C-alpha cells in the first residue's frame, strides 16, 4: 500500500540525517534598517560554521541550526589582551516546531555593522570519537555555502523560507519547517 | 657527465613529490559561454580542495589533480532534507599522459550558475595515519589559491598552462605538462 | 588595597592567555607605494593563520604575532613540480618589547602583488597533545578575520594600534604595545 511505503521511508530519512553521513545545516539571518534581510547558509558533514563581517545597517541576528546539530557544542564568537575565544549560547536557543515535530533551532538577538561567527557539531553521539580524522580534513574542503538578498522579509519567507522548506520564526512568531 | 646527474635529479623530485612533504595540486575550470574560460587553482600539503560559486553563462566544467592525488580519496559536492554530502568520483577522472607518464587526472562534466566543491588527499601511504594532526592543521592555513579570467582557451594554453608546465587538455583532446 | 589587587589581577591575565583558552593573534600589514598600509588581522584559539593576496604596488610586508605563539612552529608560504609547501621563518621575528616585556614578534621584508600565508601555533605544553580533535575543528570555524586599510602610517599608528593596544613596530623602529 503507498500509504504504508511512505511512512517506512520517512523513518529511514530520519536514521540517514542522525547518522553521521547526515548534514548539519546553519543559517545567519542579518535584519537590516530597510527592511531588508540578508542570509548566509552553509552545509556540511560532522560540522559546520560560518564567520563573516555584516557591514553597511543591520539590527538584529537569527541563527537557525538544523535538528541533526548537538545544541550543547553550539559556540558564537562577537581589548584583546582580556577577552574569552567564544561563549556557549546553546541554552538561548529556541526550538522550532511544526506538527509537534523539532525542525530547527533559533537564536534571535538584537543588536545596539558586526563581525560574527558560530559553530555547531552534529549529534550523533560518535562525534567526539575521530572514522578517520581526514575525513573531517575533507568535509572541511566540501562545505557548500550560500549568500543572498531579499527585500523583505516577506518575500524571504515566500521564495527562500518556504518553497526550499527550510525551517523558520518570522516577525509575527510564525514558525516555518515540515515535519 | 651532465647526462647521468640530469637523470637522477628526476628520480629524486618524483620522490619527493611522493612524500608526504609533496604538494597536492586541484584546478578548477569554468567554461563560458562566450567562450572564456576562469580558473581556481590551489596547492597544500596533506591534502587540498576547492569551494566555489560560478555565477553570471558557464556551460562546463573540467577538474584536475596533480598525480599526487590519491584518486579512491576525491570527493565531490555540487531538498536539504534528502541529499548525500558528497560524491565519490574518481572513477570518472582520465588520466592526462605525456610521454607515457601521468602528468595530471581529469573530470571533465557539461552543465545542464553551479556551486561546487571537489576534495582529494595525497597518495602517500601513511596520509591515513595521523606527522601529526597540528601540522594537517597548519597546512589548511597555508594553502595558497589562484583565481584569473582569460579572454580564450588558446590564451589560457599558451599564457597560463604552457609557461607554467601545468597538466591540462583542451577542447580538441589535445594534452598538455611535463613528463 | 587598589595597588596589590591591580598587580595580582594581571598575573591572572598573564596566566590566561597562556593557557590554551587563550587567543593567538596575527597581523600581516602591507606597505604600499602611495604610503598607505592594508592591514589583515586573525584571532582565534589553539592556532591561528592567514592567507590571501595583495594585489594593485605593494613594497614591504610586516608579520607580526601575539606573544602566545611558539615562534618555533611559525611557517610562511609565498614551477610546481620543484618547491617546498613552506618554510619555518621562525628565526627572522624580532622580539617586540614594551618595559622589558614582549609584546609581540615582528618579521619584516621588502619586496623586489604577492600572494602569502603565515601559520602559528599556541606555545601552551599541550598544543601538541590533540583537548579533543573536534575542539581545535570548531577553532577554525570561530576565527574572526579583520581587514581595513589606513592613508598613512601615522593614521594607522594613532587610530588603529594606539586605541587598540595592539603591538607594532613603526618605519622609524619605534615600538607599541602594553606591557
Amino acid at each position: 500500500f503507498r500509504g504504508y511505503i511512505l511512512s517506512v521511508q520517512a523513518e529511514e530519512q530520519k536514521n540517514y540525517n542522525n547518522s553521521l553521513n547526515g548534514e548539519v545545516s546553519v543559517w545567519v539571518y542579518a535584519y537590516y534598517s530597510d527592511g531588508s534581510v540578508l542570509v548566509i547558509n552553509k552545509n556540511s558533514q560532522y560540522k559546520v560554521g560560518i564567520s563573516e563581517t555584516f557591514k553597511a545597517k543591520p539590527r538584529a541576528i537569527q541563527i537557525i541550526f538544523s535538528p541533526s546539530v548537538n545544541v550543547r557544542t553550539i559556540k558564537m564568537a562577537k581589548y584583546l589582551q582580556r577577552s574569552h575565544p567564544w561563549e556557549a549560547t546553546g541554552i538561548k536557543y529556541k526550538k522550532i516546531k511544526r506538527d509537534g515535530e523539532i525542525v530547527g533551532y533559533s537564536h534571535y538577538f538584537e543588536l545596539p555593522s558586526i563581525s560574527l561567527a558560530v559553530s555547531g557539531v552534529h549529534k550523533n553521539p560518535s562525534s567526539y570519537n575521530v572514522h578517520n580524522v581526514m575525513d573531517v580534513f575533507q568535509s572541511c574542503d566540501l562545505a557548500l555555502r550560500f549568500c543572498n538578498r531579499y527585500w523583505a522579509e516577506l518575500e524571504l519567507v515566500n521564495h527562500y523560507i518556504s518553497p526550499n522548506a527550510y525551517p523558520y520564526l518570522d516577525i509575527n512568531n510564525h514558525s516555518y519547517g515540515v515535519a
